[PDB]
C-alpha cells in the first residue's frame, strides 16, 4: 500500500492537528511506527 493507504487515519488526525506536510507526517509516522502520539512529538520537536 501506499502510506496515503496506508497512514489514513493517522495522516486525519495530524491534519486535523494544523499538521498538513504530507512528506513530514509520513516521515514521522514511519519513525513512530504508525503511532500518532510519536508522529506528534517528531513535528513538534525540531
Amino acid at each position: 500500500l501506499d502510506p496515503e493507504e496506508r497512514y489514513e487515519h493517522q495522516l486525519r488526525q495530524l491534519n486535523d492537528m494544523g499538521f498538513f506536510d504530507f512528506d513530514r507526517n509520513v516521515a514521522a509516522l514511519r519513525r513512530s511506527g504508525g503511532s500518532v502520539q510519536g508522529a506528534l512529538d517528531s513535528l513538534l520537536n525540531g
